[PDB]
This record gives C-alpha cells, sequence and structure tokens, in this order.
C-alpha cells in the first residue's frame, strides 16, 4: 500500500544518486528552493482537504449516533405512553431493528435479504424489497404501526405527534446518510492531489541529491513518509461507510443498537 | 487550463533563449521573492477554496432536505389518510413538480415540459404565470393540505404535522435562492483567478536562473498545482451554475420522483 | 479605491531604493529578502484568518435578510390555506409584514421610514409606530395583534394560532440578528494591527528587495503589494453589508423583492 | 498597550545584538536566519489557530447575549397578545426579565447584584433571590411562577402557556452557555506556554538578524516582533468576552438595551 | 507531561551531532537546512490542524454536559409550574435527574455508579438499573414512567406531558453523545502519524543544524523541539475530555453543581 510507494521512492533516490555522475554531461540543475515553495503549497492544500475528509467522517458517526437516540426514545415514548399494547412493541422495535441493519446494507452496497427474513414477517420483506428505497418503506410500515393506534383511539394526535418526529429524525438520518454516501467532489481528489503528491514525492530525490551526497533516500524517504500518510488518511477518511481500518465498524453499531431495543422491550438475547 | 500550461511551457523556452540579454541590464530575477510570493498566494488559495467548499456543502444539504421533507410528508398521508388515494396522486404531483421547477429555476432552464407532465394545463398556466413559479407550486400544495383540514379529514394538529414540511421545503427555496446569486465576493475572485494567472507566467523567469533548461518541466508542475487549485474553487463557488455539473440535480430530482411513486403504490406493475 | 494609490507611492519607493542603492554599505544598512519572507508569510496568515471572519459575517447578514422572505411567504401562505375567507386580515398582516421589511432597512441605514410607513399603513398605526424607540419591533407587536385577534374571534384556535405566532418568531430572531451585526463588527483591534503591519511591509519591500532585484524592483515590489492590498482590501469591502456601496447587500431590492413576493400570494 | 513595554526591551536586545557580532567568531557563535524562519512560520501558524478559536468563544459569547434581547422580546410580546389585559402580570414579569439580565452580567462579571436587583424587584423577592446557590435561576423560575400562576387562573391554554414556556427555556438555554464559556476557559497549558514561546523568539531573533542586517536589525526586529505580540495579546483579550478589557463584550449596554426595550413605556 | 525527558534526549542529540561532526566529510553525510525547513513546516501545518480537531472535541464534549444542567434544571421548573401541588413526583423525579447524571459519570469514567446510585434511589429499583448492561439509559426510561404517570392519572394534559417529554430526548441526545465520543476517538492515525515524524524530526534536526550553528546548536534545536512536542502534547490532553487529569472536564465538580442545583429547585 503505503509502504510499496516509499520503497520505490528509495529506488528513484538511488536512481538519482547514481545517475548524478552524468548531471552535469546535460543541461539540468535542481536546487532545492522551487521544491521548497512546491511542497509548502501541497502542504497547505493537503492541510484543508484532510480537515475536510474529517468532517465528513464526525457527521457519519454523528449520523448513526442519532439513529441509536432516536430509536431509543420512540421504545420509552411507547412504554410510557401505551404500556398496554406490547404487540405494537415488538412489531415496531422490528421495524425500527430492520431499519437499522437495512441502512447498513444500504451504505455498504450488500443484499439485506437476510437481516430482513430474520426480524420481520415474509410478505412484509417481500414488500420492503421491492421498494426503490426499502429503509423508506420500513418507516413507512413503523408508521402504520403508529398510525394504526391513532385511528383505534388508543392515542390522541399529540402523543402520536411525538412519536411522529421520532420517525421523522430517522429519515434525516437516512437521507443524511445517502447524502454523504453519494457526494464525492470532482475528480480533483485524486486529478489534483493523488497525482501531485507522487509525482512531487519522486522528483523531490533528483531535487534534493545537489545538497546531499549520499543522504538523499533518507531525508526523501522521511519528507515521502510525510506527506503520503497525511494524503493516505484523507482517502479513508472520505469513505466512512467502506470496509477500511479507520472507518466505522457499522456491524458493531447495529448489535448495539438491536440489543439496545430489546433492553427496553424485556427480551433476552 | 491544458492551454495555459501550454502558454506556460511557451513562456519558459522564452526565458531560456532570452536569458541572455538579462546581463547588464540590471533586471535580475531570483527564486526568493517569488517563494514569499507564491506560498502568500498559495495561503489565499486555501482559505477562498475552503469557502468555496461550503458553499457546496450547503448546497448539497438543502437538496438533502428537499428528499426528505418530501418523503415524510407523502409518509405522514399515508399513516393518517391512508383512504384518501386521490389527495394523495395530487400532493405527491406537485411536490415532484416542486423538484423539477426548482431545478430548472436554479439552472435558468425552462421548467415548462416537465410542468406539463405532471400537473393540468389550468394550474401550468398559473404557475408558469407568476413571477416566483416555485414559490407559487409551494402554496397550491398547502390548498390541498388545508382543503383536508376544512373538509374535517385531518384535525389542527396533523395539520401542523404536515404544515412543519412545507415549511422545511420554503426554508429550501430560499435557500438556494440566497446561493443562485453572485456570492459575496463581488467580482473579486476575478483578482484572485489573475493573480495566479500572472504569478504562473512570470515564475519561469524567475526559475530559470536555477534551473537552466529544467524550468519547462519544474515551472509548469508548479502551474499546474495552482492552476487546478484554483480551477476546483470555480466549481464549487457555483454549485447551481452556468455550464455546471446537471448530474446530481437531475440524479435528485429523478430520485424522489422514483421514491414518491413507489410510496403511493404507483410504480411496480400490477 | 486608494489601493490603486499606494501601487504608486509603491512605484516611487522602488525608484528611491534603485538610486540609493549605492549608500547602503557605507551606512551600513543592508536589507535581505530572508526576513520578510518570515514577516511576510505571518501576515497572510493572520489576513487569511481575517478575511475568514469578515467573510461569515457577510454570509450571516445574507442569511438573515433570507430569513425575512422565508417567513413572510409561509406566514401569508398559512393565512392562505387555514382562513382562506378571511380575505380582509389577508391584507391587514401583509401591510404590516411589508412594512417590517422596509422599517429593517431603514434602521440598518438609519434612513427615515416615514415615507414607506405612510404608503402601506394608516396613520394611526404609523404615530403608534414612530413613537417607539424600537419601531421595527413594534410592527412585529401589531402583527402579533392581528394574528391574536383571530384567535380571539374564535376564527382560529390555539394551534393554528401557535403555527402563525412561530413565524414572527422567526422575523423577531431576523431583527435581533441584524441589530446585532450592526452593532457588533469584527473587533477594530484586527483591522487596526493588519492595516498597519501590511502597509509598513508594502513600503519597506522595495528597500529588501533591490539588492537581489535591481531594475526588477518596482515590476515585483508593486506585484507583491497589489497581493497583499488585494486581499487586505477584499475585507475592507466585506465589512459593511448593510450599507449602499457597490458591494454592499441591495436591500431596496431585496425589499422590492419581499413586496412584490406577498402580493403574488394575495392576488395583486 | 501591554506591548509597548515589551516592544522597547526588544530594541534593548537588538543594541546587544548589534555591538557584538565581530566578536561571534570569537566566541564561535554563528547564527543563521533559516532555523528561525523555521521556528517563526510554525509559531505564526500556531498563533493562527490559536487566535482563531478565542474569536469563536467572543462569537457565541456575543451570540448567547443576542439570544436574551430576542428571547425577551417576543415573551413579553405574546403575554400582550394573548394576554392583552393582564397588564400587572406584565409588569412583574417584565420585572424579573430585566433582572435576569443584570444578574447574569454580574455573574459574569463577579460583581455585586444587590444594587440593579433592589431598583426594579420587591424586597421580598431581593432576599428569596440572593439566598440561592445560582441567583440567576433564581429569576427564571420566578418568571415561571407568573406564567404558571395565568394557567392555573384559566387565563391561558395548554397551548399558549407552552408557547411562553419555551421562550424561558431559550433563556436558560443562555444562562448554561454562558456559564460554559465563563467557568471553564481555554487549557490554561494554551496561555501559559505559548506566551513563554513567543517572547523567547522575539528576544532572540535579532542575535540571528544582526548577520544579514548589520544595522537594520532593530527595525526589523520590532516589525517582527510587534506583528506577533499583537497578535497573541489580542487573543488573550478574546478568550475573556466577558471580561472588562478593551476589545471584550460591553455587557454593561447590552443590559440597557434589554431594559430600555422592555419598559419602552409601558409594557413594550 | 513526560515532556522535559524528550528535550534532554534532544540535548544529547545535538551534543552526539558536534562531537559528530568531524566525520560527516569521512562518511560522506552532506545534511542542509533547506529540506528540513519543508518537512518542519509541512509537519506544523498538519499539527496546527490536528490540534485543532482535538480542541473542538473537547468543546463539544463540554457541550453535551452543558446541556445535562440545562434540561434537569427546566424540566424542575416545568414540575413545579405545572403540578406545583404534586410533590410526590417532585421527588422521585428529582432523584432520577441526579442518578442521571452520576450514571454518565461513572459510565464515561468507567467506575463503579453503586454508591452514588444508592445514596439517591432505593434498591428496588437500583438493583433493576444495574441489572440492565445500560444503566444510564434505564434511568431515562423509569424517569419517563414518572411523567408518563402523570398524564394517565389525568394530572397532566398530553399538551404538558409532551412539554416534559422533549427535555428527556434533549437528555437523551446527550447520552447519545458522550457515548459516541468515549468509544469513537479521534482516528488513531493522526497520534500514529504525527508522533511519530514529530519524534523522529526533532532528533534529525541538530544533524542538519550543525553544519550552520556549530556549537549554538543544542539551544536552537531544543527550541524548536520545544515548541513542537509541546503542541503535540496539548493536542493528546485533549483529546481525552472524559479522562481523570486536571487537564480534562471536572466531571465531578459538575455533577456536585447539578444535584445542588436541583435540590435549590425544590427547596432543599
Ligand atoms: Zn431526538
Ligand atoms: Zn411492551
Ligand atoms: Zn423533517
Ligand atoms: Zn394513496
Ligand atoms: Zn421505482
Ligand atoms: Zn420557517
Ligand atoms: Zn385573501
Ligand atoms: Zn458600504
Ligand atoms: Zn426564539
Ligand atoms: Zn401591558
Ligand atoms: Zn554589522
Ligand atoms: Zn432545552
Ligand atoms: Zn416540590
Ligand atoms: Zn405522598
Ligand atoms: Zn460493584
Amino acid at each position: 500500500k503505503i509502504i510499496f510507494r516509499l520503497l520505490l521512492n528509495v529506488l528513484m533516490s538511488i536512481i538519482a544518486i547514481i545517475s548524478y555522475q552524468w548531471y552535469e554531461q546535460l543541461g539540468i540543475h535542481l536546487t532545492v528552493a522551487p521544491f521548497s515553495l512546491l511542497g509548502i503549497a501541497i502542504a497547505i492544500f493537503l492541510g484543508f482537504r484532510n480537515s475536510a475528509s474529517y468532517s465528513r467522517f464526525v457527521e457519519a458517526r454523528n449520523l448513526w449516533g442519532t439513529v441509536l437516540i432516536a430509536e431509543r426514545t420512540l421504545v420509552r415514548q411507547l412504554r410510557n405512553i401505551l404500556p398496554a399494547e406490547h404487540d405494537a412493541h415488538r412489531r415496531i422495535v422490528s421495524y425500527l431493528v430492520a431499519f437499522s441493519w437495512s441502512l447498513k446494507h444500504q451504505l455498504r452496497k450488500t443484499d439485506p435479504t437476510a437481516d430482513l427474513r430474520r426480524l420481520l414477517p415474509e410478505e412484509r420483506v417481500t414488500e420492503i424489497l421491492a421498494s426503490s428505497m426499502p429503509t423508506n418503506r420500513i418507516l413507512l410500515l413503523a408508521g402504520n404501526e403508529i398510525g394504526q393506534l391513532r385511528e383505534a383511539g388508543k392515542t390522541s394526535d399529540i402523543t402520536y405527534g411525538l412519536m411522529d418526529n421520532k420517525l421523522d429524525e430517522l429519515a434525516h438520518v437516512l437521507g443524511g446518510c445517502e447524502r454523504l454516501a453519494t457526494t464525492p467532489v470532482p475528480f480533483a481528489y485524486t486529478l489534483i492531489l493523488q497525482r501531485t503528491v507522487y509525482l512531487f514525492c519522486t522528483l523531490l530525490p533528483f531535487a534534493l541529491v545537489g545538497d546531499l551526497h549520499y543522504m538523499t533516500p533518507f531525508v526523501s524517504v522521511f519528507i515521502s513518509y510525510t506527506f503520503l500518510s497525511w494524503d493516505s488518511l484523507a482517502e479513508e477518511l472520505e469513505d466512512p461507510f467502506g470496509t477500511a481500518a479507520n472507518d466505522l465498524p457499522l456491524n458493531a453499531m447495529c448489535n448495539t443498537i438491536e440489543r439496545n431495543l430489546l433492553d427496553m422491550t424485556g427480551q433476552h438475547p
């Protein structure tokens, strides 16, 4: 990965050293002052870009953090307002749990058919999978469970609207996660930075060899490691729903959500 | 942008063959002053690009709310009034019409073809007669919500629940209008774009003393780094502007229309 | 602006440094570029963060006025969908909302709102507004009465009353925001430090450049000075958003768009 | 200024640097500008972030105080709109809201609230307020009882009670926000050591600049010193917006505006 | 912290660079200052952004605990204004709220919350709370049962039940926030990369500075090392706001202030 290019940068230094003997046999000079200017501007641009990536990562963590909050209070409101409708308690929790797993499959571009059948009846699974957005359909079914208790006079419009806002909050999370996934800036994330940091890292030893007869690979790999490590960190934080090392553990976050919702409805795993 | 890189290579070749006659005229160009100028320009480019990225992000959040507000409004209709299927299809029309009309407004394109597809020509003429057609569609959508209230089909509580979604839409409309007008740097972005253009063309004359024949290669690498970062802030400053990328705006209006058709049992086929 | 004046004074400083270049080593005064690159970089950093504060504040002023259009649009829409038979109460409330916009413009510009208020309101209400030490705030209080009368007359439930009252709370957050922006600018210490250092650094620059540049001193010292001055002047023209300059907010055109919007919704 | 003493103390070090430059090679002390350019730019970067964080505390503090004027403006308006006859209730609540502002100012300034409290409230309540742990929270609870007494008396429905109740919640969020900015500043390691670093870099710069600028050392080294020192001491001021510095918030003027607003003539 | 040991190692790395500068020619190692300025400045830029992210994380944790005090204050105030007679619910709800604060404290600190919980609640509720793997969430559910009973008993309307329910929603968002901060830290690649690069840069620097500074190497080197290491440790000590150091949030002091505030609003 990054060590593979760190090794290549060492070979370019070796190329720049053994070919430094034939430098004067050509009209080439490479001072370090121009590469200090270029390198500093790249560092500034990497500093701002890396900052924008971390902002996405925090927003993704926050959006998933709201899933746990909204689904907790929706179950809490269901208990305090309607403590005797335990049938709706189980059915709504199964929709809320399915919403979390289906959102994970949505952001991961995987098949939710396994987790859907585990939690919901088959007639519901076919209705949910047949939608252009199954997570949106799950919120609709959860709203029908809330809304059917309203038609039965079991809850007022006020206490209905109280629970409605929780579904409204989940919808904002779904729209927010959908936004973060389908929002890549144009190819400037690679056209500008992926090329330049690479091209600057491999051309740097050819300019550093004039000052340092043999210390070039040490200094060049140190600068190349500093720049490449900062740039590669930005790529990981840019896509927080992937399977990288520094990406959101979505499977663990969904297990915590199902554990919470079952702990509130008196069910032991 | 490639044209200005060929101009830069041509200026480097000029600075090489002309490097003879600088002697004794007293015209010496070092690298330290141009290194100070370049680092300063890079700082301003970084701050400018930061404000541009923020405008691009706010544009995404506004259109994201369009998808959210229209989904929850249709969901509230099915959960509260599951039997009023005629009111369903009417309100779904205006919400889909609101999305396309808003896109055509930001892109200064004609919304007539999209409006005729979704709404009857009586309402299409009323919408196209108003100077603010996107606001007119919101008013018509409210008249459907208000008619369900006067008909005694919705309480004042549930009317307020749906009314809040039209408020989320109206906040988006005004937000996109505020972004659509030319931004806060009143034609001052043309100065910083030319400051970069002049710095990249005066650079090979400063570098040729230290680099000689390596000037066309190092000067074009620096010019490309500066010209690419500037042109990026140009694309971000104008998310709805002329000659922008219509893919995400078209995909969003298509996504919401598909969603609402699915939520109203219209899309799958019998 | 005066930016083109200080560019010419910078040209004169380049000429002084070019011809006085001789007596430097005699008096012992040398000026290299290296310490000026340190100072010029720290000034560019501080210039960047300062312009960031000026940018964010100009955006906030644009956001506030954008809310006036939104809240008045929806408050009129709600009156239509809820009380379509009350056409008389429509025009009474729309006139107050239009007056609120114009009075907020005249307040932020310190101009006379008496002319616009008499165009939209009866003289009894104009006297009531202009008698208050905070006339714009009194306009909201009168708009709250038209909403309140509809509630006490039984034509509006407390629920739908609360839906309309919230729009007046949005207008109340705009009034306080504009007042806060108008009385609290970016601290003077920022514009005091940078104005001094940028100007002193631009004039001393040809002295520290002539040793390396010679006859290229004027064509480079101006280029560098034009970069710092244009950036410092960008904040000069972004710190007065409520004014009447070319780069200020078009509050007159904004107040016209609002009055044009609210009359399109009420069929006038 | 707080810098005017340290600026002159730096000019003394520049004289110590110029007299002892030929004696560098006799004592074996070569000094260049390149290392101090690295150290200076790193401090300028850290100063830019530090100063930016301090201005954020200033903006939030000004915004928190702006909400007080907005929330108390509308709370009086809703009383005047929903219960236009309860002028005795209007008066009692307006006095509590004005006492809330002066009490919060004295809380953030650590001054005595007994003065402004007796100016606005009966003595039976000045004792109940001064005897509480948090007196500002005590004023809010008394303002809440007035809204609650109107509700238990049937004069106010649960819907219009919640409208006014939310305005007091907005005031409680301002109290918690000001307590936050006050009772926990920036970490002291920020200000403690960053002050050390800028001073030492300013008083060692002429020893490294004298070689390049043999006699221009005092000027260029005080120009750089003024730039770095004016930025640090300004960030030091903005960290404490509720303080009494020159660039802090005018809390006494703001409380005057709130009072002049609410008791405009009678009941706003 | 342990920064003093890293400075003395740098003083040893400088004398090793001085006693070994002779064999630079024989071993064929050249080291100029120009590349170490590009590296150091880039390290400084990344340090400035990283330190900036750590400060905002500390501030978010500070704001979360600020919301606890605000929400618990207004929930007690709303009870005294809506149900001034129902004191059986006053004492139970206040005890549940104070238990929420202490449970959250021990949760972020990973300490035993039994002592504080039994000091506030009966055993049949202390056992149920500690029997759950989410004890702090269970305290909110029990607090909801109190508000829910008052509504079912006909003592509050659904409107007033909704007004109080939105305070438990506010407390639920704080719990999710603190958990999200405690579990999900600043991505470890920041401390991974920057600590490697800063430490290696401070040891290699005297070998590049000794060619220009000679015997002045240890002073300028340990100065630059002190600046970089202090800024790096400052970001490290801001990344853990729920720690036990004096540098972190005084969670014990905040929970004492909350328990005093709620017991004061109920006259205890
Ligand atoms: Zn919530
Ligand atoms: Zn149950
Ligand atoms: Zn919504
Ligand atoms: Zn239908
Ligand atoms: Zn479809
Ligand atoms: Zn609104
Ligand atoms: Zn009408
Ligand atoms: Zn102006
Ligand atoms: Zn408000
Ligand atoms: Zn009154
Ligand atoms: Zn001398
Ligand atoms: Zn609150
Ligand atoms: Zn009590
Ligand atoms: Zn009892
Ligand atoms: Zn134990």
